């Protein structure tokens, strides 16, 4: 198919899953569980959001 696009999402993540994948090398499969988490947060309050931005 056609899954070369990038598809970017909610800053939200790019803080939480750079902490997840600097902190503690994780595996494919649990990388996965903490960007779960992480999107977990978005997921569940799935509404404007906000944070203080403090890394990018």
């Amino acid at each position: 198919g056609l899954g070369f696009a990038l598809a970017k999402i909610d800053p939200e993540l790019k803080q939480c899953k750079h902490q997840c994948k600097v902190q503690r090398q994780y595996d494919e499969q649990q990388k996965e569980q903490c960007v779960k988490e992480c999107e977990k947060y978005y997921k569940e309050k799935k509404g404007r959001e906000r944070e203080h931005e403090h890394r990018d």
